[PDB]
């Protein structure tokens, strides 16, 4: 059958009425896939070969006991058909090292959702630089004088770190300097400034794109809604790029008609959209994995 | 003429009788290129466009004054023909962010030595996993029991961090556990174990590869020597891979006949090999840049 | 009655068959004291006055439910008769700040076990510098050459950080330099070197001293034993110093006949000695608190 | 004669037209004291004895060469008559460890300006809790809800870290939450809130107190002024406390008539007040050291 492995944060600490990874494993199990559970420290490389200690997993929607380990084994990752990298942020050097281990399994045949090269290529915040007609005014910089200047042109801006801690600097704010000194760690780290978008008050929308195809309903942060006309427009412009880069399950953050962020590591909000609308997002996902597998 | 920019650590603090970047700028200047000096904080991105504050640079082999700024300007990086990313390690998230800015200039036409995607793809220590027949026995892992076990099979090993702090664990060593707990930061970070290679006592050799072509003389750490037969063998096996990945100037670390490391960010030792042998490594480099430029 | 407060790490995560703080609260409760539970973040200072959010606590030896909160209140800490600072290490700047808040309650009348000034005065490892006839050869330093030299005089030594990660450097060890560079963080932090004491193989003993009086039975790390003649000697030399500094409950680490460490923040091993011998260490402690209270 | 040692940051990097430590050594030299220069890493403890590697120092007001080492020696610190701890902040655990080494010399007879116990006892920001009638409304806390509440009572406040990065939170500010989450590092570190004092626009004054005696002229941050009537009042209330705690050279920060901070580690502004007024602050200091020495 299909052997599906998943790399995620400790399953003993998730919340099963909210967790999207849990919802994914329930579906994989319903289709009869064999599940192999892994945490970051279970992955290792012995002379170029990617291996891991997996536990064969059984999951059930039960708040006292939602998982059971039914086997334990040390296998080559190239013995799995597909691996869901569902590790949470930050995207740090430890995450970059795990991406090289997954890439060695990938060369030997395993499908990796999402593709390790593209996880390294597509930072959630700096990747929007490749879709500049879809985003707000964005400055990435290490210095105060440029941030101050961006603030004079736009009057009301958003400063965030790259590495949610967002500061709003609007007219008359006494704090531009200390905020920029704290976020750049005194001119030694890049930070991002964008102009403030007042339509955030209508909802910061989370849109999902399953292998280039927008899921028809999104969640505005919480209210599920159909995609508006502008959500369709944005999502279909990025979608072919995400499909060809092997970004099979993607979350887009849209405030009003502007694209603000692209979650490529662990996009969530599956449970809240499936509860209101007649869509099986996890079904869409496993259908996309099954197509990718009987292809290459 | 050719407009060459360079991103490096403060030029006011290098040692000009040793610095390879300095040797590169002297050569570029001798061929009449216009030089543009940049530090990390000079790079920024305004709505997808890569820009920087550069200073037009003049360099001379003079220990009281080896550089002069002769102009200052804010330009788009796509106005440079080529940029030498010569920033020193560590390879951290700040270095990964700079690689995305350089990649936006690269899309608009600038040659980047070395290619930003490949700097992210090719970690100095984990990239040797792709040339496993050329390297020592290597385990990358987060746990103690696997390291202890690697130590039972090999008896005398080398433990290093991924992120030089190398520990040697030979028979009868009382410290395996604390070393692995310190280097893995208590099982939370990957570390590397390799078997100890006694031929390090003959020299840890630094070999240079200019766009897939080995420089005929290397430096064994310090004694310049011609490449042995085994150095030729190793360097010519990796060289086509480095050429196609846009890794135009590479340093390989070879102890005996084993490849231990691949420096892809700021390879040095130019000055020590040019002082003994009749080779102009910087000439080889600028010749390779000139070919790449009158090509694509 | 006596109102006893305790500052400790989350009571929901301790192990009640091992925790010494738990054993203390059971005793305080048996004597009918009112218990007030606090974590670090519950402590605050409003214009010089020390206050905290406490929960009135009920504890029971029950592995499903060992505590219950039976009230919640914001009070001045000067309304407590005594506070057990039982916060675990490290001893960092956050711990030093909490010590100033406890000291403001102390000035207004509360007994603080142990005294905040003395927690700042008596570092577990550097305080043994005041009992140099009782300790091994000890060097505290930032440099390699002094450590190397200490190693030439003693041949087999122990290197530890100040801030258990102990390294043993015995004859023929290849790692002196990297260990000293890692532990001093390249000459920027003090570390400690002591000569290795081979009698650690007989047990690293944990001796308890309740307001200057040694508890007659200690635990050798695990085997409970009576104090030997040399344990009596060591403990009675330090004990008057600990009583006058307000160090009411102290743990001493003794390997052979040498004093290696003085735990002044959260000394444990109560449960393991009470289980074998007919001593109530917590009874000794509450008896000492009751004396101190009907005194000053 | 008097043997004076000084522990300070690298003398090769100070600015001699501004540095107060430099001004102190020029004076000590004019009175014919022998000077012994030390950095932090020169201090060490061998079996309870405080020692250091000193260099015998010669200083001169010359911008090409303001110091010369005229001898080198390893001595016990108890061979110095007095040591100026003039190390810059932060006040961290490394600084606390150095304070224990200086205290071992102090027990053997050396005068330490300022007294090591009192450096540990008197944090620059939390020590103002002992002079609450002289300070603004001050809350030290780890939580958001208390900070928000302090902000409702006062409407315009100052938030600073304990560990200058001050934020001003006045009416209509959108950032209270992220500022408190950044400064408390998500509820894990204490921060300080004080009400904003609008008279800072008249000058944040730096007042100096030499062994309990206010220097008659202060610097308002830069304009030298005589002490006002309220500066005299504040400084003479704290001064007997500073004298008895062995805080011989102290800087007080006064905005309007409120005491905001007490610099106990490395108070400066000597050069700017001596340049305008006929006061020799360093003379006052050496006079105070000379009295302390021919006393105890």
């Amino acid at each position: 059958m299909i052997k599906l492995g998943i790399v995620m944060d400790p399953i003993a600490n998730i919340n099963i009425k909210k967790d999207s990874s849990f919802a994914m494993l329930l579906e994989a199990q319903r289709r009869g896939y064999e599940l192999h559970y892994m945490e970051m420290g279970d992955l290792y490389l012995i002379n170029g070969e990617a291996r891991a200690h997996t536990r064969t997993l059984n999951v059930k929607q039960n708040y006292e006991e939602w998982f059971s380990f039914v086997g334990e084994q040390d296998l080559p990752l190239a013995d799995l058909d597909v691996i869901l990298m569902r590790k949470d942020p930050p995207f740090d050097t430890e995450f970059i090292y795990a991406t090289y281990i997954l890439e060695r399994a990938e060369e030997k045949g395993t499908l990796i959702v999402n593709k390790p090269q593209s996880l390294r290529d597509c930072n959630e915040k700096l990747f929007t630089a490749w879709f500049s007609d879809l985003t707000p005014e964005t400055l990435v910089t290490r210095n105060k004088a440029q941030l101050k200047a961006f603030w004079e042109k736009h009057s009301d801006i958003i400063l965030k770190p790259l590495d949610a801690s967002i500061f709003r600097v609007k007219e008359g704010d006494p704090n531009l300097g200390v905020i920029a000194e704290t976020l750049t760690e005194h001119g030694t780290r890049y930070c991002m400034a964008q102009n403030y978008l007042p339509a955030i008050k209508d909802g910061d929308k989370r849109v999902l794109v399953v292998d280039g195809e927008p899921v028809p309903y999104c969640l505005a942060r919480g209210e599920p809604r159909p995609l508006t006309e502008s959500d369709w427009k944005i999502a279909r412009q990025i979608g072919p790029t995400l499909k060809e880069k092997g970004l099979i399950f993607v979350g887009l953050d849209i405030i009003g008609d502007r694209l603000t962020e692209i979650n490529v590591t662990s996009p969530t909000c599956i449970r809240e959209i499936e509860a209101e609308f007649p869509v099986s997002i996890t079904g869409m996902l496993m259908d996309a994995i099954e197509a990718r597998l009987q292809q290459q």
